[PDB]
């Protein structure tokens, strides 16, 4: 159905929009300090000295639990 | 149908899950430092010695821009 499709197009994109803006593979779970992008996972984020959103230095990388990591999300990977 | 209650309680869930936590007001744009739980808004988190997951100190709060705002934005309707 429609209903069925639209909703599975936006839990489909919410899932993606977890993903490492670099690797597209691992979940995000680093901040950029001080600018507070949170868009790469930790291996990612430990190659850049500048964001790659806004090109703040980077002080340091603090790591993150992003509140939609839930296990009523299946958050398979292809 | 079946699936579409499903997918309408996994979004609902997910959408809550990007809300903060204690005033279940605001987008979740903050993260507890050091622990790492992103989980209230600057407001709330400002109010809190410990983290209300992990019961961690709090050093400091970094505010946080979650990659998953584009789908907090296409939740207002389920
Ligand atoms: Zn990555
Ligand atoms: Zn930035
Ligand atoms: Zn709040
Ligand atoms: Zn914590």
């Amino acid at each position: 159905s429609q209903q069925t499709r639209v909703l599975q197009e936006k839990l489909r994109k919410l899932k993606e929009a977890m993903l490492c803006m670099v690797c597209c593979e691992e979940e995000i779970n680093s901040t950029f300090c001080p600018c507070g992008h949170t868009v790469c996972c930790e291996s990612c984020a430990a190659q850049l000295q500048s964001c790659p959103v806004c090109r703040s230095r980077v002080e340091h990388v603090q790591h993150v639990y992003l509140p939609t990591h839930t296990s009523l999300l299946n958050l398979t990977v292809i």
